[PDB]
């Protein structure tokens, strides 16, 4: 599968993680509470020609904690902060 487009209905609340890379780069990444970071892996091979495999790694800043989610929803990390920090280095 690839969806390359996953966005919430403007009718529901979203998370969005916005990655920076440092040599100027820059990306947004608009999640949902019940989708999965697993379809993460089909957005970055889906534009991900630049890094083409780069350090990159996202935190977020409320909990101070690392994300991790595995498969199901995406909320069910209890990371779920609406707004993640992603470092591309």
């Amino acid at each position: 599968k690839a969806s390359s487009s996953i966005l919430i209905n403007e009718a529901e609340p979203t998370t969005n993680i916005q990655i920076r890379l440092a040599d100027g780069g820059r990306l947004v990444q608009k999640f949902n509470h019940s989708h999965r970071i697993s379809d993460i892996r089909l957005f970055i091979v889906d534009a991900r020609p630049a890094m083409a495999a780069t350090s990159f790694v996202l935190m977020t800043t409320f909990p101070n904690k690392e994300l991790a989610d595995e498969n199901q929803t995406l909320k069910e990390a209890n990371l779920l902060n609406a707004v993640i920090v992603q470092r591309l280095t």
